[PDB]
């Protein structure tokens, strides 16, 4: 197809599951790929098992030097940066009145803190190089409306839909896309450690929830990295270039916006 | 590409406009396109201009007998229908107390009945065939939100989001995908009407809303039908298979859902 | 009370959520025309209600009869100070077996009644200068589709989409245009709800009322009496700088 | 009246909003503590309110501070029954231009604040075993973003979030958690607003503020007083089947 020929793309936390399917899929289609992630030793396999267009690079997106050291290392490797997925993202369940500061901290950081100031180092890249720029963030069902046992990680994931709006809407003058993808549940090592969560809080054998959640998605199963793939590439592609501060659930139907 | 290759499809009202850059972009795409419009004069040319692959079918989805006799056109041209495009509609504007019984009664019957009528038509053909079906309807920013002047137009495309809704839920287990698309502001022959309505009820110079509207749109200028073909495509795709009761906004962040 | 001296009409409140609404109105100090289809039990309603309560025969899907209600309301009260929009029906079918019937139906007396309705009020709360109150009922079905619900949800998305047209178009005349959204609401309306889903979801007769009451966040199916406050706080002073709202009273069943 | 005997806290009350609403609470027979990080100023209002109002050193951005908070409230009112989550911070600025600083003060202040102060009053709540009612402070800017307000957007866009999980997760302890989103509101606060917005959009001082008061529907700047009905009415019996909802109080400026 190579949709995305001669573009270089960072997308965030991409040595394993959605975030290293995308850079699979973006390689595919002509793009060099960092694949950005705090294990850089997972982040050197993935880039070597995916190809040459794919290389690894150490970030924590909750420190600024981190950020500005990705996108440096991006633009050093690929000449700039055309495309970032903020794909980086922390997920933890708690009652209310079970919320620890470390919980609400640690999330925030990584998933609003850590998803802003990445976006922001790239569009300063991005301007500065004049030839506009896609940005994809990733927000979740989660971040569409609440959950009893899931404050924090649905604040954050609501954070993100605003900052998507907010950040299209200002970059959009340099020829920016802003836009973001909203999974559903999506089968892997995260949905594994979520319903050990559930299990937890609502009484239920490991694996029960993962059974129910994905029975309930009205397409019929649980998603797959692979649905989410020609999502992640349109919006980096020419044919999305009027699509601007948007949200776009890809969840079997699990929320309609 | 030809992400369509071998595909069916049917646009309702594509003798022009939107409709028409879509029959093109499918074409182009590799699939067969039904050009139906109640001007079969027009879809006539439009097929002649765009090539082999469309063919122009007289339907008015106010009327069941039109609707049912452009799906048989279909299957008895192209085997079968895998593609609805949903794209008949009619404009209007009023404020509440000038809102008359035949602006009601006319964009109710072609944006609501004409687009549940069609796509109950098609979901039943896509059933009898077992292969599973893509279903696009038009929404608008006009469906998002209400305006003072344009309570029918606007209701009509807040049922048409809603309808996208409940069709998706209900025949996603045929592995019909239902999902809308919402333009913004579009430019041309459409446009121009919507523009001598506000120039009447503002009391301002013809154009001159065309102008304003244009230059609010965050990404700086009035849609093309060419803005809109890439979803158009992306939705009709398996790339979108897991997509399910969505209404996608393209319309450079004149709305943001 | 807060409604005192305030001239209602409540289209559809022979019975259910609308009688609820009339008989909390004439408490707070209002007058309200009890218009319903049903002149018969409409005026029972009436009677029960007491003399600031009285029987109006309506057919919301009838420019005659709406013209015909609102006049028989500046006839008796002097005038109209609050509409609300209650007249509704429901149905249930999936997409394949989806009537003209039903469609035609439910569009003309939810949206067609609503906005004609709507629209003969505003007219009549122009002429009087005093601006005014206008609720719609729309419903936690209005917010988003189900898959058997296609046309029910379609009218009440449509009435969420009118609110908000209307609300704009008025305010200026003093005019404030908002709605009511329940969940899931006991009586006579979730009999007819539960028959449906019982035959097309294969549930014994009650079940489907059963799971819903007990899936409300809050912990139980609603009541008129959970809504009777919003339709006061909506029709009084205190909801003045409130416009082209839609507000859920559900127990959590949808967050807008 | 209708907050008869209830004990109040509102975070931030001494000026603005917060302190209409405890003004406002006062009058329907509440007792409210008008916590703010300024002790002379919340005196000031505590006094000029009446006996009913008492002043309490806040810092919703400290644990320790919360908790002193919610026990003062114990002490002087005997339990807490509403908590208004109303102290918030307003910044603007372009993505290129925001800062950690911004980033990390708005959100201590408009989230955490909100959210750890909702949890320390739930917990005193479920003790009480009386129920309760907590109100989020959210606004339009919760509801959509904005080209030059991402960090206040996005803080009031997670208030809103909050408002749900809470009110999903407290409704079982009769705990209502609920959200008034206002528009443009007159004071302080949109003074400090339009100063930003001068700076950034290039205008004349109080422009920006004229042009937004303009632009709502309804045709003017809301004040506090537009407020203090739904402050009150989320407060009170008539909204216990409410829950999980953000409210637009704001002239139509935004429709939900
Ligand atoms: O990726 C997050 C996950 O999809 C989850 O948060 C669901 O929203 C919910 O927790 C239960 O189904
Ligand atoms: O095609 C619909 C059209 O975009 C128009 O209705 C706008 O929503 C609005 O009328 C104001 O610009
Ligand atoms: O008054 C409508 C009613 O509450 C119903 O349509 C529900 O939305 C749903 O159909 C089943 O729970
Ligand atoms: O207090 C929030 C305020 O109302 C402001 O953020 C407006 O939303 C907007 O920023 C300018 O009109």
């Amino acid at each position: 197809m190579k949709r995305l020929e001669g573009k270089s793309a960072l997308i965030t936390g991409s040595a394993r599951g959605i975030g290293r399917a995308f850079a699979e899929a973006y390689v595919r289609e002509g793009a060099t790929v960092a694949i950005a992630d705090i294990d850089i030793e997972r982040a050197r396999q993935a880039a070597a098992e995916i190809g040459p267009a794919a290389y690894a690079v150490q970030m924590d997106v909750t420190r600024q030097d981190s950020i500005d050291a990705a996108i440096a290392a991006t633009v050093e490797h690929a000449g700039g940066l055309d495309i970032l997925v903020n794909n980086a993202a922390l997920f933890d369940l708690a009652p209310i009145v079970e919320i620890t500061r470390e919980s609400y901290e640690k999330l925030f950081a990584i998933n609003v803190a850590g998803t802003l100031f990445t976006l922001q180092a790239a569009a300063r890249q991005m301007i500065a190089q004049g030839r506009g720029g896609k940005i994809i963030n990733m927000a979740s069902q989660a971040g569409r409306r609440g959950e009893a046992l899931v404050a924090i990680y649905c604040a954050t994931k609501a954070a993100v839909i605003s900052l998507t709006q907010s950040a299209g809407l200002d970059l959009i003058k340099h020829r920016i896309n802003v836009n973001a993808i909203a999974p559903g549940v999506v089968d892997g090592e995260h949905w594994d450690g979520v319903d050990a969560l559930f299990a937890r809080y609502e009484n239920r054998p490991r694996g029960e929830k993962k059974r129910l959640v994905g029975e309930a998605v009205p397409f019929g199963r649980m998603g797959t990295a692979e649905d989410l793939t020609g999502m992640a590439i349109f919006l980096a592609s020419a044919e999305s270039d009027y699509i601007v501060s948007q949200t776009y659930n890809v969840d079997g139907g699990n929320w309609m916006s």
